[PDB]
């Protein structure tokens, strides 16, 4: 039941379909090449070399290798970051970023034989993310082991809200410190009532299609579902949970739950003393603290319930890690990967250069126009046949949006505000072009992307000896140490992770990963920004003490008397003065760290996931694909990227071809096809 | 109807109940001393010199004032910030703060000749904050002159978001460019929506007692409303609407107003290209780039439906400016006063101090301490009878949080992870000590401040010759200048704002004033935190230029046939070079701008606004109140800072009486016997 390689994790997400696409498994359509494209030779452009743009890439090496003699596909490919892994063919980061999956090698003055490793970005993969396995077999093999991520309850873990300290491994009561904790019970009714039951009975508070979400996960994830029940699913029932619940937030809807919990006595009045309304709100806040497998989701409470409610479809908390030292190893043998399959008719070249606008211009056969400044910052212009954008949404903003929303006889396009050159463009569309005659349809789509809601986030991490666990001080839980502490202390989530350059002499040690609003009250510590040290030399020392200051704090335990200070204090302070370090993505360019959707957003981000089905309308002459998890319904994960860059070289195949969706696979056809159109255009 | 002077503005507001305290007028609470003491001589400590702890000295030296012969109050006020004014008896900070009332003097050598003042926090006061106006009278006098602020609306706007642009003044189709304007329109819809009628039929969709809140509204703004109809209120129907929509975003209620409007017709098809879903989306998000007479609130979108209506029962978009220069010269005039009005009886001491911890300890009878550390990181420890924590909530946390939740044998308090000197207290108990017996009480009240959410904000400022809006290319609005722009840009809200010092030859350029993700999206590029420049010489001319580049865009305006760039980038760009500014209150050690409630969020904010009535339960014996913003159902407001001071030295006068409420005024009773008691026991 626990996967052991690649493969074991790839089969076991192989059928399963999210709910806003629900018509199609995209490991399955993925299987073959997505289509066929004219003979030709075509120039495209990748802008970024992130997740999204590399598996666009291999996507496009895949239909390269399906063209006749005398055709081929060549990709310019945009990547800014000086760090990329692109641009590379004590702290070293040089060589070690592919976007938001992001390595920091430690180690003496040989980086060849390191200390430890910070994932400052993606970090877990869940076991059902079908389409990240897919590729990472292509990446690995299917034969490469995989491990369980150490999330807490995983191994085992300290919890702490308020007074109220938790010791535990699973959801097992007798591996709970205290079997009758309020923590469990809460955790259980929170789940009753949002999770619900895979048979029997239905007791969630939250049904889709009048049945338990755990029933209709089962569904999703069938190899053979029954006849019609994904249909139904994508076009009546999942609308209207969405109609009825994405006005409803996460935080609202566990203080429901709570309520009726509490009205019919499963929790009880936290102590004699506290009014209904202060217990109803410790045990919002308890759980909020506790969370759903991967830490506190109070910083999330802000988000749709519709957004946790696919998270919970997918079983997200499930999770593994890859078979690397560094996770940037995966997109960069990905990359490899592309150029292998491509079979010599995909030809790449990398451009270090910032994309700063793009849109439709001139009347020769490339109208797609890119303007970039390399790291001198001279201009460039390019054209291309078809332009894939693999950024995130604040990156997006300023490519897309500063050129109006029609028609333009000439645009003098840069960045004039910066005193850099500009280049005229003439009979200029905007590039997200989704009517030739509607500017409010060209706003929405530009409008939707500038508004949709980055997660702030952020990582504290420091280099600890693995041996540090084995002291006295160190708590031990059924035979093993302490390795997830789930605190409100601030630090939020920290976790002692062992170093995968190997038991490891060395531990990362994650001593704080903060969402939102956890993280803005860091911020103002972290000294240095987007990174502390900003140097390879440097440690991060004055920025780390702020952090163990915060676990300077008296914490009363059952099993002594006198209170003292929180072993974690202790635990933190142990951590070698060297190589401490902070990363806020907040202050990155990304301007966070992964789309989260607001109640609202759905609005925004489902436009954004459908816009490749612009290409069904032949008279509309757009060549501008979008590619990131902020353009899917996962942002902040690999699986979203990768569904967007599905998405984006779907509809590209179907633009190539002129509007034909016969030129996709019988199986990639829903990608386009099993989503409702932004553009409208004749039935077949 | 428009007021002329401090007094009447104060007039104006003077009756005004806030729904969550609408047994009382804190303008005639204030209006007398507070209630009395009993003979002695009193030490109390006042942690913070903002808004609220000088608000809160100076009711202690109304009531010094009233003790007899041969007693008096010392105070020790804490202010940790270098900049204080408390501390001082090209761009210039030192001395013109008051925590969040925070001046930059822009001048060329001579500080006492300069160019123009950036209000970096708070700017615009609303004409029905009677708690302010009186404390201005205090401070100014009634004769004092006051300004209309020149919000988005007050003087000629523009307005853009997606392809639409609107040029306006005030509501009235004939004051706007376009009288057909959908913009209009949607506002139309929106505030009927929310706010409704105050006289005839019920249009609101969002009742409070069966009827608009416009008829609410009039009910709390009345000089003699039926007694009885403020007490349904307080108990019954606000409570009611907080239980039906405190879990409902102010987003999502935009939506459901937007969709009946669009079923019923009453809203036309964004032109009959747009789906249904499309135009409703549209709509929402038009208003949200519009707002409420202040600016978007699509960044405020995720605040609860009780939040926004708090705010439009208060009318708080009819904003005035106060007599000064600098706007902390309200609060530094408040301090003098505050020592005028103690008439001998009163003492006050600065400390330059940070408190790091506060408790009671001890036997003896001054138990309430406080652990500093001054300017070079030396400690200091004082015990006192009282203690007023008048600092905001991230700024408390680290005060009240980390000494446990009940009584300690001996704690070593102080910032030990900094390496900095603790301190050891015996028989220690928390500072925030709402129980005797339950740990959880204490750390209900610690886990909610700790909760509280911090919105986000920044403000870019320049400073430009008055005379570039006479420009050719500044538009004008019969004769006048524009001098608000509303825009989706990234900058949201910019302001070319008349200097103080004097028409003027300069203006301050509030380039982008920013909150929430609008604020978030722009952090990246302000390169030093929290001020840029960080020097009184510098320019953050780098930080502005990316500014300038957001507003580098083409913008389509009807009957033209092309776009060019926006005339804004033109504006911004003739902002002079030097003393171009960001500050960002995310980055300073407040950890963002002032509360704004989340959906779930009254119940923890709710708890600190009646903390204070702590004092009933007499042998409980807690020395310590809490005044800011933060605790208050107006946080982002002075009104809120001084309506929570007000509370303090209720609750302190209370408690230093033993429980007994008689020896508050008539007036001023309410304010601790109007809201429901954080102790059911003991009762009293
Ligand atoms: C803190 C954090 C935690 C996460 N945890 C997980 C996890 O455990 N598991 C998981 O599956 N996912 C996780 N994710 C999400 C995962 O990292 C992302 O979904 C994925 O990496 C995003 O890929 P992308 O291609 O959409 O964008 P990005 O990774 O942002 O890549 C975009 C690329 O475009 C480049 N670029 C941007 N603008 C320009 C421009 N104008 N011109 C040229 N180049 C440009 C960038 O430099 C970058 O390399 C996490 C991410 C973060 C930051
Ligand atoms: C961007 C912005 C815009 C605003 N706009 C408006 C507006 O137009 N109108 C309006 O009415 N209000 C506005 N406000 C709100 C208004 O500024 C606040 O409500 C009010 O100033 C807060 O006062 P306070 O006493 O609660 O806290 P603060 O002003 O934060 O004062 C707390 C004081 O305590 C000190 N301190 C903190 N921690 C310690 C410690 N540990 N030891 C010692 N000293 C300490 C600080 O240095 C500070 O001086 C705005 C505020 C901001 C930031």
């Amino acid at each position: 039941k626990i996967a052991t390689t690649v493969g074991e994790a790839r089969l076991s997400g192989i059928n399963y379909r999210h709910p806003d696409s629900a018509l199609v498994s995209y490991p399955v359509a993925a299987a073959a090449p997505l289509g066929r494209l004219p003979a030709g030779n075509y120039r495209i452009a990748i802008v970024g070399g992130g997740a999204g743009g590399i598996a666009a890439l291999y996507e496009l090496g895949r239909l390269a290798a399906t063209l006749p003699a005398g055709s081929g596909i060549d990709v310019q490919i945009y990547e800014a970051d000086p760090d990329s892994f692109l641009h590379d063919r004590a702290i070293k980061v040089r060589g070690l970023k592919a976007g938001r999956v992001s390595a920091a090698l430690v180690h003496n003055g040989d980086p060849a034989s390191g200390d430890t490793i910070y994932e400052v970005g993606a970090m877990r993969f869940p076991e059902i993310a079908g389409l990240t396995w897919h590729y990472a077999s292509a990446a690995f093999g299917d034969a490469a082991p995989i491990k369980v991520f150490p999330n807490p309850g995983k191994v085992p873990t300290e919890f702490v809200f308020g007074n109220r300290v938790d010791r535990y491994v699973g959801s097992d009561p007798k591996d709970w410190e205290d079997p009758d904790s309020p923590t469990l019970k809460v955790l259980g009714v929170v789940a009753g009532g949002l999770v619900g039951n895979p048979q029997g009975e239905n007791v969630a508070m939250y049904p889709i299609a009048n049945v338990d979400p755990a029933k209709i996960a089962a569904i999703l994830n069938a190899a053979t579902p029954p006849a019609d029940a994904l249909e139904r699913i994508q076009t009546k029932y999942w609308p209207e949970f969405i109609a009825q619940y994405d006005g409803l937030t996460l935080g609202a809807a566990v203080r429901e739950i709570v309520t009726v919990a509490f009205e019919k006595g499963t929790l009880p009045p936290v102590d004699g003393v506290l009014d209904v309304d202060e217990s109803i709100s410790y045990y919002v806040e308890l759980f909020g603290r506790f969370g759903f497998g991967t830490g506190g989701f109070k910083p999330l409470y802000n988000i749709s319930l519709v957004e946790m409610m696919r998270l919970i479809l997918w079983d997200y908390s499930n999770e593994y890690t890859l078979p690397v030292t560094e996770n940037v190893e995966f997109i960069r043998n990905l990359f490899l990967k592309a150029q292998n399959v491509g079979a010599g008719k995909l030809v790449v070249q990398v451009r270090q250069e910032r994309v700063a606008n793009a849109c439709h211009s001139g009347t020769a056969s490339a109208r797609a126009q890119l303007l970039s400044y390399d790291s001198h910052n001279a201009v460039h212009s390019e054209a291309y046949d078809f332009v894939i954008l693999a950024v995130p949404h604040d990156q997006l903003t300023p490519i897309v949006s500063r050129s109006g929303f029609e028609h333009a006889a000439s645009q003098n396009l840069g960045d004039a505000g910066l005193g850099l050159e500009t280049h005229t463009y003439n009979q200029v569309y905007p590039p997200l072009l989704l009517s030739d005659s509607s500017p409010a349809a060209n706003a929405r789509i530009v409008t939707a992307i500038g508004q949709l809601h980055m997660a702030r986030s952020s990582k504290v991490f420091a280099t600890v000896k693995t041996a540090a666990l084995d002291q006295p001080w160190v708590p031990q839980w059924r035979g093993e140490p302490i390795k997830a502490v789930v605190s409100d202390s601030g630090l939020a989530a920290s976790y002692v992770v062992p170093s995968p350059i190997v038991a490891p002499e060395y531990s990362s040690l994650l001593a704080s990963y903060t969402w939102e609003d956890d993280s803005t009250r860091l911020r103002h510590d972290f000294g240095l920004y987007p990174q502390n040290p900003a140097t390879e030399t440097g440690t991060a020392d004055g920025m780390y003490r702020t952090m163990v200051n915060r676990a300077y704090r008296y914490v009363k335990y059952a099993g002594a008397s006198n209170a003292q200070p929180w072993w974690f204090y202790q635990l933190l302070a142990e951590a070698r003065t060297a190589d401490r370090f902070v990363f806020d993505w907040t202050t990155n360019k990304t301007a966070g760290g992964f789309k989260l959707d607001m109640t609202g957003d759905h609005h925004q981000s489902n436009l954004c996931f459908r816009y490749h089905t612009h290409a069904l309308a032949a008279s509309l002459d757009n060549r501008f694909f979008i590619a990131s998890d902020s353009y899917s319904h996962l942002g902040g994960w690999l699986e979203g990227a990768f569904m967007s860059a599905l998405n984006a070289v779907a509809g590209l195949i179907v633009r190539a071809n002129r509007g034909d969706v016969s030129a996709l696979s019988t199986e990639a056809r829903p990608l386009v096809i099993g989503l409702r159109p932004v553009v409208k255009v004749p039935a077949a």
